[PDB]
């Protein structure tokens, strides 16, 4: 399954890729810009925008490359390699998605053509001034959803299945959607990024051995995103919202005054 | 979370430190005061006010107090410079709103904070002061006793860590509202402040001369555990069907466990 | 209480970060564009509009951190550069603001330093060297457009006032929803907020000299007359206070042994 990060928002990753790579700005310039102007609307409880949910799981995704980048630097280079690979992909959706929400969807989408014609053209017939978007932080993941993150903290850690049996039941379930130009649901925008979330974590925890804490810290983190949006999309939405509280109450009872069984999920 | 005790009430907590530390009365005048006039309304099996469910947990958490101090005391002062002060304004604003209205004390809290502030030349030259001119058991306006939550076991309720987190997990953004959306919220919102200064009192003595939180969790702990899983399971499930479940779960852990059914009945939506 | 002087108008003061030091010019260059445009409506006793409220106490804040490092010079140049760079350069974001916002329109300065942001993030290799600038569309009497004067204050002694902080903590008791909050509500919460940072500004300034006490006798007197003549207009309305500051003046003009010894309390 291939996922483009930003098709259903009009645009691809090519056409992006017309935009030079030490064009965007740092990640220290981007958060600031992004806690700036949309902070309000970030931290808020319900989804304002397609853009706001996929640029609060961008900002999220960066969260887990900086824990996991130190961590490694404990057990000086690993720091020069984040930063060519990976962090320009992180750089491209918050640049993007900043651009989206302040400057419209369409006007960034006709910048990508309008620097698209600037950088092509030969050096001698080019304007000295590149065209430029002219006159129009702790998150949580599952806020605008509904739960928090303490309440999926009522789970243990063995209630979720494993990430690459995970990522198969959404491969299988939900591919001509999740591969679609639409959203068709707020839950299909935050999905498509926890793939791409895990599928640039997997490709520096691959190249670092070049010892596997991360299934137990981040990838136990995005064992829970997959699980809740795969859930909220097969067995509903709400149903889902109130089986975390019947498993809040059960796993909260001391054995022998509990069931044994933990309760399932159904219809 | 910060919940305010007061922010259902209009009044806020620094609006009520705007007046001097000492002008409040002592908790022996005001809880001689409060059973002067509504012992025959704070034991009754109803609200009628929500200035009455937020006193008869005032009154009773300073009895928690008042049981860990002399236990403190007796096996090895400070209660009344900080507990103290905060335990004398729950009950001297619960009394005044009852008595001379909630609107009433609401400006004068704000005419009598600025008579201190004024200089006493240019002021009115007395202070103006406000005239229109006990056992109690916190389940019994909501149904059940002491008794019907002693009826369950006492290692039935779950962990204080345990049910904290639920309320944040699932009333946070209804806790610290400003409206008090519910009889069942504003007993729970003097639970959590309960135990806040309950806590607060027990690191204080841990730094001070450990025995004192395996004292607390025996008989202050277990008695915590019943109100904040009642409280929480009568918002999620209605106050109609938990007093139902400790009918049902009571009786099935009396019978033999041969006649009995095999799981332990649970609420569940 | 943490206030913030731009969170009334729309933008935030982290908003105005996105804007360099060296990009605002000087408190010179900034009081003579606002006495050359703007001279009969900053003087009038109008409320013509809240970035007028805003830009009168803004100057006078101004005119009273000038007379103190004026002061500080004599009774001991190191303290200039002192007040050019903490001071000063938060006064010029303060007088930047209000005349461009005055000039241009409120909403334009919103999206232009959105347009500043995006200018000054980009890479020196791909943003373009022109800036993008807008282009497109003296004494205060502090209290002259509530209706009272200077002069009609300097009736009350000195002994009058209650202290600052007795004033300070009067305000964050009874008004802190509705001055931290980004609605106006009133002419006497936009003069109300600028009185408090003006003293934020003042109360920064003597401590680093002292590292004096004439502060609460020159200036800190100026900032507690304008502290209990906007807390007063609130409590007990407007045309209250006015009316009680006629009351004093007849009373205090009476020799002794003529006026009641009781002064008249304001009530109502």
């Amino acid at each position: 399954m291939d996922i483009d990060p930003y098709k259903e928002f009009g645009a691809t990753v090519e056409l992006l890729s017309f935009l030079p790579s030490d064009f965007f700005p740092s990640v220290r310039d981007l958060l600031d810009t992004a806690s700036a102007l949309y902070r309000e609307a970030l931290e808020s409880p319900e989804h304002c925008s397609p853009h706001h949910t996929a640029l609060r799981q961008a900002i999220l995704c960066w969260g887990e490359l900086m824990t996991l980048a130190t961590w490694v630097g404990n057990n000086d280079l690993v720091v020069n390699y984040v930063n060519t690979n990976m962090g320009l992909k992180i750089r491209q959706l918050l640049w993007f998605h900043i651009s989206c929400l302040t400057f419209g969807r369409e006007t960034v989408l006709e910048y990508l053509v309008s620097f698209g014609v600037w950088i092509r053209t030969p050096p001698a017939y080019r304007p000295p001034n590149a065209p430029i978007l002219s006159t129009l932080m702790d998150i949580d993941p599952y806020k605008e959803f509904g739960a928090t993150v303490e309440l999926l903290s009522f789970l243990p850690s063995d209630f979720f299945p494993s990430v690459r049996d995970l990522l198969d039941t959404a491969s299988a379930l939900y591919r001509e959607a999740l591969e679609s130009p639409e959203h068709c649901s707020p839950h299909h925008t935050a999905l498509r990024q926890a793939i791409l979330c895990w599928g640039e974590l997997m490709t520096l925890a691959t190249w670092v051995g070049n010892v596997n804490y991360v299934n137990t810290n981040m990838g136990l983190k995005i064992r829970q995103l997959l699980w809740f949006h795969i859930s909220c999309l097969t067995f509903g939405r709400e149903t889902v919202l109130e089986y975390l509280v019947s498993f809040g109450v059960w796993i909260r009872t001391p054995p022998a005054y509990r069931p044994p069984n933990a309760p399932i999920l159904s219809t």
